[PDB]
């Protein structure tokens, strides 16, 4: 099982303003430590690309994606896929990384997007996945601005489809502190729900397959009940399964 | 009465670039100084809660929010209470301090919202109260997207209920350089309106009432002819008195 | 037929901040983006005063009667926000023209009015430019989108003419690519002239006295490809679309 | 014992980027609360002064501060003192805080500065305490430029004079993460040493008596192992008392 | 009289945090608007060199600097003459611009730098004409720091050679809030001093004549009584008379 | 040969203003990819630990360094090794990567420091090498504050050693835009010159050799003409093989 995760990678630059006077510190983190570490215990090999990687050697052609069986987006907005350095900068014509991904899913590869604040369409619309290419692949149809809903007191999940290959014999729902929110296709498949909205929602996309996951894999959306689960490690695993190419 | 006034607070991190180079300087402010003065004069016992200390100590029970009369909430975003320091940092469960005024309205309590680019939508929807569970608690119905009528060349208010209490008697109505553009819902009351749309708005939550101020309290939308009117102290304290614990 | 156009916007002041590991040192950039067009609008015999957007900040005219000596004004690059939040209403508690109404009394009265694409035009990058909140929207000869309106093109797309015959255009052919354009929708009143991706791209309008212009792409890089900056009817599109517009 | 504890607060200012894209993240934290509240259940009296207080409300008259036994500095610059909000941006005249509290020390009061990276000179010399009037009243000398001593490793304090009132007891001297360095002045008592530099240093300037502590009450460069040390608080309260108008 | 006046122009970027949230607005001033005002009133021609246009278009030969009497720098420190646009991010090979003016001096050219956080060594040190070309040009020797003096009580100027023709007849000297501290020369001539350091100096470099006014002709430093002084026009102009190419 | 190669990388956030409006691009950089390239087809065998990498997982151990022959350092300041994550945000003690950088060379190693920004005193003093424990180690003694000559009109190097191992042969020599400024130590060998400073430098450590080269390998003190100069990688491979362990 051969998965692109793309993202989960952040630059913090740092301001510490003392009365007058400021200071800088600058850091560099990634983001899905106990979600790698449960993917690569449970098979899966992963091929980690963090959203700066994107900017400057994304794949431009189709070939290169075709090698995976699932393509993994997470907390990595739409504008970082379009706007690689050569075109923002360099003054060049390129191949749409969007499009790339939209012809590896018409062709039989796998894709999960992970839910964030620089997923679909995140902290103040920034991920803007709604007005690309992408949106028509995807089983989800987004709101038009900032789609986060916060739930820092925690909710939990339902299994609406408790009997789906995925999710079967699951139980004892975690609780989460936030998710985005948006609508499932009627043609999706829903089987997870949040909140009285979707949670985790199966699609297809001509020969390719399509999931979304509406919360966090880690922190702060994804919580401590939600990582210490039973069934952690088999959701991940189960669904790049059930959309890996054939 | 004893008034909760929450926000009105800022740190402002000013970059002076001269062509290459750039130096800093920062300020901390306070922006209500004197409204709460004019509260203060007419009355009024007011806790000043600025918007950092919402991040820090925003009370958990209901119980310590029950001992105020009224709630006012002033320039502070709704992801300053859904995303207060042990939320978003130390990776805590805390309660829901929009839920928390929600239940404190519901019993009871009064909240009055002023207007500005942190309050309802605001400037780029940054305040994005419409997405939030405080939506249904006011007597307003926001719009989708940024909403500031910016009026640089000043407009007046004007009463559409020069009857109302807290109105009665005013005259001479000053001008104001913006406002929050909304909807009165249905079953509300509008007092005054600017630009004919909703400025003053009165309404009620189960056992408490609410109020919606459209522009601000404080400068550039609440200007200097508005903090100078005979009538400013009266507007506030009379809104406040008609909103307050019965 | 000679034309004195004001141009306003297309100006920019980086602050860069370069992180290495704990450290970070800062550089800062002014650059102007309309350099080459203001040059072939020289050439072409446009009268242009330019207005960088700091230069609407400190000391954009309050009266219309000064606004009336152009035949054009065209926005570049420029938001709603620097027009209507100038430095003596943001800061020093004036009370100020607002220079959107003066614009738009400016093309009720008979200027013309050009817009030019970008992300700081229409609604643009995070709907920052805003321009679909404000007085100005009921001017244009388009309807803007509610949030972000970009359509990012880095493979790019040409226009296309849909109104080949049209005096502007007439006689222009290997259309160029572009990167990117804002999506908005034509009037059903208006002339749509040329599209990109089958959105409008150019189109002509009407304000009581004055006329009006959408070009919905930019006139400069990224969007404004190199190939289009050089392509043979660059001079004549953009001088062209100001003579159909002018005041008279 | 009645102080005026200045300092130990900041406002952060994170710019989170992932790829193309970034959002912000805000936050005022205060470095001091747990000593502060030690002290004060210690029998210590503290007005306590966030940094940008200072710029807004610092006493102007003498008879103000000479209401305080001594007054604390802690990573607050010498800018937020000679640059207050007035002075900066209100173009006003206003009394010189480093002349005023040079003048307290004079007329008796005490003055203690804590190290950090806003003390003395500090991170990129920033503090700037060696090119003000009150560099003539501390008991230490410093460097031209930047005086962080950087010891990631820890290094653990020394008592040279363990027989000084201050110390006289103390055992198992923690380690810290770093200092500022500097030189006692001849007339000054050194009662502590890092890595063979001062790190507690007590002196004179006139009627008033003034101490340094090199390293940071705080993290990072006070370390954990020093705010859980025996003798902590002793050191705080000490001092205080040693240095304490009578 | 023909002069070019470089500075005095920033662009700020302002960062108003509002709890968790931020909002941004930017702000470009020139900060000598009266000054050139007086100038150009009192029969000097002018030709305003802002930070910005240094930075991308500074004049490429000496020729078109010889059309000057007086080159003025204020507010713009060494870093945007040593790195204009094409240097720093084209990587083109130019001419040195601070090579271009002590070459301009040289051959009779002269030249006025006036105080400021961007002048001299200034604040942090950021404006680094000690260590330039420059350095060797100016009738003065700097510090190898932070050279600001900050006084926000006020400290007024003083002639001490009141016969001096630049000053002649002038009195009742103005309140300053800060200046720039530096030395000499030996062969240099000092007019106007405050707290006494120099404030007004005059020398020679080879054929040019040279001028230092170490306080700044704006605020903060430049008080409105400065502004308002009845000599403020003919200090500034009486220097550049006496500087200007014979 | 079996080199570690630290630094030549960041992360710029940009802040594009237009008027009262911005928007941000950010994006991560390389920029010795060509040196890098170079090296590796000239038989060098490199281990590239960019800035951020040093902050996450800089050896602990001193036989970790010890596999390497050479360790070069370059466009990285002594903050980013003094201050990595777990020392600065977590709050553990570590060890200290320039004692360990120190004690490597002690016993055998070689040490290479680039010229830059971020090397020797660098840009306003940021780097700030002088300051630390791996001050001693340098061949060369540095400046008390910022380093830099910026020389956008170019400025050639110079062999005054031509028979030197490292040289011997070359021809042609490049223009280079700028060098930090340092003085050779006596028990040091200056091989080239830039300007009439030193540009290559050569010395010991005890067992261990040390290299200082005082301009940067890359853009934009490296001109273009330098990078492609033929000796380019013979400068760099010859002076890697001369300092090697041994």
């Amino acid at each position: 099982l051969k998965v692109l995760f793309i993202g989960e990678s952040w630059h913090i630059h740092m301001i510490h303003s003392k009365g007058y006077d400021s200071f800088t510190s600058s850091k560099y983190e990634e983001g899905a430590t106990w979600l790698l570490e449960c993917l690569r215990k449970g098979g899966v090999d992963i091929d980690y690309m963090p959203a700066h990687t994107v900017q400057i050697a994304f794949p431009e052609s189709i070939d290169e994606l075709n090698r995976y069986d699932v393509i993994v987006i997470s907390d990595i907005g739409s504008n970082t896929f379009l706007l690689q350095n050569e075109t923002f900068y360099q003054l060049k014509i390129k191949p749409n990384a969007l499009e790339s991904i939209k012809e590896y899913v018409k062709n039989g590869g796998g894709l999960l997007m992970i839910g964030g604040y620089l997923s679909f369409m995140g902290i103040e619309a920034k991920a803007n996945y709604k007005n690309t290419v992408l949106a028509e692949v995807l089983p989800v149809i987004m709101l038009d601005g900032d789609d986060r809903v916060e739930k820092p007191e925690g909710i939990c999940a339902e299994a609406v489809s408790p009997e789906h290959p995925v999710v079967n014999g699951f139980s004892d729902y975690p609780v989460f502190l936030g998710y985005n929110q948006a609508v499932a296709r009627d043609d999706a498949d829903v089987v997870l729900t949040i909140n009285n909205d979707p949670l985790l929602v199966f699609g297809e996309y001509q020969q390719g397959k399509t999931a979304c996951f509406m919360s966090d894999c880690s922190p702060h959306w994804g919580t401590q009940q939600f990582m210490s689960w039973p069934f952690y490690t088999d959701l991940w695993v189960n669904t790049l399964q059930f959309i890996a190419r054939k």
